[PDB]
C-alpha cells in the first residue's frame, strides 16, 4: 500500500506511536494508582489489538529503511518469530482484560510489555 | 492520556497518518483500477472504523498546540459538528464494505473523503 518505501517508514512509525499510546496509557491502571473500570480498559485493549496488527505488513519485503536496524531485512525469519510471540502475548492481554480481572490484566500486561521490549532489544536503534 | 500537549498532537498526527494510508490505499479499488475483492475490503474498512474514531479526544481540552488552526480549540463545538459529520459518512463507508457492493463502496467513499476535506479545510493549514 506504499507508493515508495518512505510512504512504508512513516507508516510503521506511526503505528508505533499509537501503540505505545494504547499500551502506556494504562501503566497507572496496571499499577493501581488510578482506578481500575473493567469496560474501559476492555474497550482500550480492543482498540490496541486492532492497531497491534498494523506495523509489520510495513517492516515486509521492499520497505528497507529508516532508522531500524537492517537484520529486520536480512534476517526477516528472525524478524518475524519475534513479531508471532508479540502478537500471542496480545491475545493474552485482549483475553484478560476481556475477563475483566485486574489480576489477569497486570500478568498479561507485563508480558506484552516483554514483547515489545524484546523486539525493540534486537532491532530498534 | 497524554502527559504533556505534545504528546496530544503527535498521537493525533499519526492517527491521520495511518488514517490516510487506510483511506487511500482503496483509491485503485474504487476507480476499478485494482480488483475489487469484497473481503478485502470489508477488512481493511474495520481497521478504517477503528483509527477513523482515535483523533478527536486529541484534538479536545486542553490539547491546544501543533500547526492546526487555533479554531479547532476556540471554535471547538463547530469543530465537533465536522468530526460528528465524519464518523457518521464512515458508518455510511461501513455498511457499503459490509454489503460487498462496489457500486456502494464507491458512493460512500466519496461522501468519506469529501468529509476528511471538509474538515481539513477549516482546520488544517
Ligand atoms: C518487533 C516485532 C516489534 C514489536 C513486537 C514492537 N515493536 Fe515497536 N518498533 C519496532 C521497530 C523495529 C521500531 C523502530 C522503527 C520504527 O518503527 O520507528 C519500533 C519503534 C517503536 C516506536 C517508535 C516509533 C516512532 O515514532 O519512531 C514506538 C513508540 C514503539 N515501537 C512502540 C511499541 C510498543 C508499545 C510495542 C508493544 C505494545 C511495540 N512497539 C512492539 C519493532 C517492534
Ligand atoms: C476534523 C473533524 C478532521 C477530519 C474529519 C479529518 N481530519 Fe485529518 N486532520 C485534521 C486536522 C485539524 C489536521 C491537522 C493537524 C494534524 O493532525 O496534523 C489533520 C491532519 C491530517 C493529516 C496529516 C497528519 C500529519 O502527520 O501531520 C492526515 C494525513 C490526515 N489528516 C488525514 C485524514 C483523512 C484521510 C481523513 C478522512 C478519512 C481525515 N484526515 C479526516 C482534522 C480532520
Ligand atoms: O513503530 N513501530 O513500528
Ligand atoms: O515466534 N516465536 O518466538
Ligand atoms: O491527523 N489527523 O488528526
Ligand atoms: O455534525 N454536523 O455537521
Amino acid at each position: 500500500q506504499f507508493a515508495k518505501p518512505e510512504d512504508a517508514v512513516k507508516y510503521r512509525q506511526s503505528a508505533g506511536t499509537l501503540m505505545a499510546s494504547h499500551f502506556g496509557r494504562m501503566t497507572p491502571v496496571v499499577k493501581g494508582q488510578a482506578p481500575y473500570d473493567a469496560a474501559q480498559i476492555k474497550a482500550n485493549v480492543e482498540v490496541l489489538k486492532t492497531l497491534s496488527a498494523l506495523p509489520w505488513a510495513a517492516f515486509g519485503p521492499g520497505t528497507e529503511g529508516g532508522d531500524a536496524r537492517p537484520e529486520i531485512w536480512s534476517d526477516a525469519a528472525s524478524f518475524k518469530q519475534k513479531q508471532q510471540a508479540f502478537q500471542d502475548n496480545i491475545v493474552k492481554l485482549s483475553a484478560a482484560a476481556d475477563a475483566g480481572d485486574l489480576d489477569k490484566l497486570r500478568a498479561a500486561f507485563g508480558d506484552v510489555g516483554a514483547s515489545c521490549k524484546a523486539c525493540h532489544d534486537a532491532y530498534r536503534k
